[PDB]
């Protein structure tokens, strides 16, 4: 199986690509695994795969680490992301994101059902399992439980059967036979629950797949739009229909090679006790601990000498950065684009903590609309933060077409020249907030409203006859002759490779 | 004589450190010269000495580029700075800042006059130069004039003879015999020259040495309190009184080894032509001249082989940032610890452009002033924002005592994940602004009031009850012991030195 329709195919990989690093003496999943991550992802380093973790027992499990963090190299960057979508590992972000667009005006490719899979090598009845008993990761000191569940793809689908979503969001450790997580709004596992809720009858049937086909996580931390079944996009987005496998105890299908298979039911009535969690931000506030939605597993399945993936999030640079952050920008250009917009690019700078999105602007296409700053900048905020894609988003950037997006620095320049505070922002109050910023649920204002502002960084001559500066630059401030003088004669001269 | 005290002994000092590509060969002022330091300047290399321009006669000149600029190692990084002020080569920006402070609770040391001294072995009467005729560099292609002045000192004294300024400030060749510069409020040569043109019988005596000892150089970069000589601090400071000879036209002292001086008069009525010119912040705007000050040039001194010191400034990283703005930083220290306000540290973010400082806040300090973000944000950008020591910032971020303000990537982090968008900020619209920051000058609002803010990046218990969180890093995430075996552990399972 390819790479990106099978993750077992993709640890192989990462492995051919030297980017992984076996790990095959005990490990503890109690903090030690995820600090060795931990320093993986702010270091760039290779991706950990624990084939020895203390506590595993009959095959479940080992554990890999740092799934879709970053390469040292600028050349292969986002390689382990490019590998987890067929592209090239020096694919650029443009060509991912473009990638992870494509789909979406395509027709779905719907999955296919087969009788089994790997994922049936193995079962544990509702007897012979114990969560408390698996070698689940303590991920930060101050966490609140045994997280579990950091990579895995959540399956719920609606009522009416006829819309089946596959996202991420966390879970932990309850009890022998209970997770516990977070369902929130605008999030699609929480709209589903809702409709389930109102239906008034039965508990969510659910199932959560560990090791999921590395183009259907891809998709699963993406907002693609409400009602649109995951998996079809993934297939149209690959070209091939995707092979799913029922469950055994419910009329859910999970990918045919998933690693892991949780099966069960979301509760429509009960909560238990979640969190705190160290957290994509980059904090943990040890001891606020919340009530979040209560998961009941039924059933375990799993490969032989499964593989656990896990995300050690916080600061940068890692999964919630690379994917929840650029995912959700992805989704923002093309939303923008549909409403008419002249957004070429975006994307979240690693910098802002992913709470800022960079936009830019086709300048041409600007200046003929023959509009204002404060208009636009209303406009675009409006369609935004109005917006599921949006809700991750605290700032929005407008720059103009000299700018970059996808290179921080850029971004930043920009923004520390052209916008002036306040009179070129706009402050949106009355939009939904991300309560998990620390400045929002841990800050001096309603956690759940407000705090959004669009930042416009386009120069007053970009809405009217055209950009008037030159930048201060050796790029732009010497004519192009002397440029290749100088760079030709550089080490001739006295002073000091593109792969690396 | 010392690195720090004679500008000759600095450019040794260069060489001794490995810091120095000497080029021998012809190279153009016309922009060629600069197009090389501005590479180097983007690329932290070596500093650039050109011992063989295209136009030098008879002694003048020389050119040193990226005097002041970074170096590519982490651990001298600013190791250029450090040979400034006779501080070893790893000396921290906290150290340089300090040293910089340090003169400010000492008596000064006055010059001492001295009858000769390099700076007289040669000289060229009215009759004999032609600035139109040295090798003054072309700098940025769209810059309206050659400007002569990036690098050296004006020298102007008050009317009733107290007060002698040293400052920077740029200046062009106008014509054979005199300059046109900027010469705006609230800097310390507009408010001498305002005093001489209320006076109004004369036009101000001048000079302007360039290749002076580098410790004054500094302090001639340095918002220093109105009313204070330069000298007298610079004397403390290095603990020596600095060698100044009289010029031979008029009243003034120089430094004894001044590379190059002119000798004239600031005119008090006569204004020219003066920029555009590529600036600090990245930009120039191409055509956008307007009238400046105006200088004549009566004479010039100069040493054997006379080294004329030169910024090539724009884009990342130049003599503007390190000096302006961490200069700028330091001083504002200063100023609100003697506000009685409870900061530790300031620095200036490269990655701001240099245009916000982030202050590191006492938060014990805090919490016992019983106080609120608002009240205090507006403390805080009261006292800064109207004093001329932050007339060239336009944000300030407050910072709790986690966060290393000389970080960038900190200082970035703490903004966008502890400062809610407007809420946790406040506004200035009737304070002195910066025009030469593209969103003021060449913005949507006046060029010269308003758009300042003060963002607030304490969290809400900083104030009260102390920090509630832990970093969801290495760092803080994981108790000692497990750290250090992962540390001690990391080569022999499979991953990947300070001075590189
Ligand atoms: C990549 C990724 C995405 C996480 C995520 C993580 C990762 C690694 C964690 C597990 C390490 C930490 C928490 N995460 C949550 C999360 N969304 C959410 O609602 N709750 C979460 O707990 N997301 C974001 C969520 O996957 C995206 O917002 C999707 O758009 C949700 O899919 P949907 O659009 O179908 O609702
Ligand atoms: C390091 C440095 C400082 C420049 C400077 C440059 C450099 C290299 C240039 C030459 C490359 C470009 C322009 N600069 C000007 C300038 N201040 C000003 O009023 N006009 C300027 O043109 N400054 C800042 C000025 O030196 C500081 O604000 C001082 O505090 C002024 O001294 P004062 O406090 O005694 O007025
Ligand atoms: C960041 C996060 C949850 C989240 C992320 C994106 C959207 C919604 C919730 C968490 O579980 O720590
Ligand atoms: C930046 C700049 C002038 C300046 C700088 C700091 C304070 C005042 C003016 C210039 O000459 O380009
Ligand atoms: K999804
Ligand atoms: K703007
Ligand atoms: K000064
Ligand atoms: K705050
Ligand atoms: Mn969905
Ligand atoms: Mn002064």
């Amino acid at each position: 199986q390819p790479a990106h329709l099978c993750f077992r195919s993709f640890v192989e990989a990462l492995k051919v690509d030297n980017d992984l690093v076996e790990i095959n003496t005990p490990i503890d999943p109690n903090l030690e695994a995820a600090a060795i991550t931990r320093r993986v992802c702010e270091t760039n380093d290779k991706a950990p795969l624990f084939n020895n973790l203390i506590g595993m027992k009959n095959g479940l499990f080992r554990i890999l680490g740092a799934p879709g963090s970053l390469r040292k190299s600028s050349a292969d960057r986002y390689g382990r992301l490019a590998r987890h979508l067929a592209l090239p590992p020096t694919a650029s972000m443009r060509e991912i994101l473009d990638k992870m667009l494509s789909a979406s005006d395509m027709p779905p490719i719907p999955p296919t059902i087969v009788p089994t899979g790997p994922c049936k090598e193995n079962s544990l009845d509702d007897s012979e399992f114990d969560l408390t008993e698996l070698p689940v990761p303590l991920i930060h000191k101050s966490d609140g439980g045994k997280y579990i569940q950091t990579y895995g793809m959540h399956i719920v689908q609606s009522p009416d059967g006829t819309w089946t979503n596959w996202s991420i969001a966390r879970a932990m450790v309850h009890d022998k036979n209970h997770l516990t997580g977070l369902v929130i709004p605008p999030q699609h596992i929480w709209q589903i629950h809702q409709m389930w809720k109102k239906e008034g009858r039965s508990d969510v049937p659910w199932a959560l797949a560990f090791g999921v086909p590395p183009a259907a996580i891809m998709a699963s931390s993406m907002p693609i739009p409400d009602g649109v079944t995951e998996a079809g996009y993934v297939g149209a987005m690959t070209g091939s229909s995707l092979e799913l496998v029922k469950c055994d105890t419910n009329d859910l299908y999970v990918p045919a090679t998933s690693e892991i298979v949780l099966e069960g039911t979301l509760s429509i009535s009960e909560t238990g006790p979640e969190g705190p969690f160290g957290e994509m931000h980059g904090y943990i506030f040890p001891g606020d601990t919340h009530l979040g939605a209560k998961y009941k597993v039924n059933r375990i399945t799993y490969r032989n000498n499964a593989i656990m993936p896990m995300s050690s999030c916080g600061r940068l640079t890692d999964e919630t950065h690379t994917m929840i952050g650029s995912l959700a920008a992805a989704e923002i250009r093309k939303l923008c684009q549909q409403n008419d917009l002249p957004i070429t690019d975006a994307f979240a700078p690693f910098e802002s903590q992913v709470t800022w999105v960079a936009l830019r602007v086709d300048t041409e296409k600007l200046r003929a609309m023959k509009t204002t700053s404060e208009g636009f900048r209303k406009r675009v905020g409006d369609v935004v933060f109005n917006h599921k894609a949006g809700y991750t988003i605290h700032r929005l950037v407008l720059v103009g077409d000299d700018i970059d997006v996808y290179e921080g620095k850029d971004v930043l320049w920009a923004f520390s020249t052209r916008c002036r505070p306040g009179m070129d922002e706009t402050l949106f109050e009355d939009v939904r907030g991300f309560p998990l910023i620390p400045y929002m649920g841990h800050g001096n204002g309603p956690a759940h409203r407000g705090g959004k502002v669009v930042s416009d960084a386009l120069m007053p001559t970009e809405y009217t006859t055209g950009r008037n500066w030159e930048a201060a630059d050796f790029n732009q401030s010497y004519p192009e002759d002397l440029k290749q003088k100088v760079l030709d004669n550089w080490t001739k001269m006295g002073f000091s490779h593109h792969h690396h």
